[PDB]
RNA sequence: ACAU
DNA sequence: CGATGT
């Protein structure tokens, strides 16, 4: 219906895909950029949309912020929800950084807890998310 | 189809 | 136009 103005936007940003991954988290409301990853040099777009999540999560929960999360992404929310990300990238020396990643993050969502909202942003009805890499 |  | 996913 309505944005929640008080939350976390997080998103992707890639060159290609499998390819060049990044993410970034920002102020819904503000556009302050709060935290970005260091570019990994091959992933896939889901594989870095569910881990801007997961470290949404943590960020939040070090701050003890009770704001949600939005993301565009049906896939990463879904993987955060079962707190299994099930990525087709094969794994092999030139994909071992970004499943270590993932598999860090399964992790950690597997022995913490939280109560984080995360919400779909309706990128239909709002535009591209705050966090979107132009 | 939907979401990227 | 291709790829990643449910
Ligand atoms: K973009
Ligand atoms: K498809
Ligand atoms: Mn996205
Ligand atoms: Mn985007």
């Amino acid at each position: 219906e309505e944005i929640i103005w008080e939350s976390l936007s997080v998103d992707v940003g890639s060159q290609g895909n499998p390819g060049i991954v990044e993410y970034k988290g920002v102020d819904t409301k503000t556009g302050e950029v709060l935290f970005e990853r260091e570019p990994i040099p091959i992933g896939t777009n889901n594989m870095g949309e569910f881990l801007a999540i997961v470290h949404g999560l943590r960020y939040l929960k070090e701050r003890n912020s009770r704001k949600p999360i939005y993301s565009d992404s049906q896939t990463a929310i879904k993987w955060v929800k079962d707190k299994k990300a099930k990525s087709t990238l094969v794994r092999n020396e030139e994909t071992a950084l970004i499943w270590k990643l993932v598999d860090e993050a399964e992790e950690w969502l597997n022995t913490h807890t939280y109560e984080t909202p995360i919400l779909k942003w309706q990128t239909d009805k709002w535009g591209e998310i705050k966090a979107d890499y132009g």
